[PDB]
């Protein structure tokens, strides 16, 4: 149908502006400690610990197959990688600093692209 092509270049362009959203985000995160998921090889019991981990390599692999649907379930995903830092890793350490301030950095990128995503539709 001409309404599912329609609906598949919206999604399209969704994803678009999502991938610039991502690649925003990662930027406040030089240090690329949330690049990649933590190692079950290396923190053999991190699963005991945290449920649903998350990270900025595997939201990239939603992203690329159009697994986002809007910014609400993008944004669930962003604050998991926060969140399940801010358990795992102690007040003190430069894990949860690290943290912090992707968290303080990216809501400035996150209040934009939910006023961008109501603009364009």
């Amino acid at each position: 149908s001409m309404e599912q092509v329609a609906m598949e270049l919206r999604l399209t362009e969704l994803t678009r502006l999502l991938r610039s959203v991502l690649d925003q985000l990662q930027d406040k995160d030089p240090a690329r400690i949330f690049a990649q998921p933590v190692s079950l090889k290396e923190v053999p019991d991190y699963l005991d610990h945290i449920k649903h981990p998350m990270d900025f390599a595997t939201m990239r692999k939603r992203l690329e197959a159009q697994g986002y649907k809007n910014l609400h379930e993008f944004e669930e995903d962003f604050d998991l990688i926060i969140d399940n830092c801010m358990k795992y890793n102690a007040r003190d350490t430069v894990f949860y600093r690290a943290a912090v301030r992707l968290r303080d950095q990216g809501g400035v990128v996150l209040r934009q692209a939910r006023r961008e995503v109501d603009s364009i539709g």
